[PDB]
């Protein structure tokens, strides 16, 4: 249970 760099990364350009 995660949101991250790791679990799948924030795509805000």
């Amino acid at each position: 249970i995660w949101g991250c760099s790791g679990k799948l990364i924030c795509t805000t350009a």
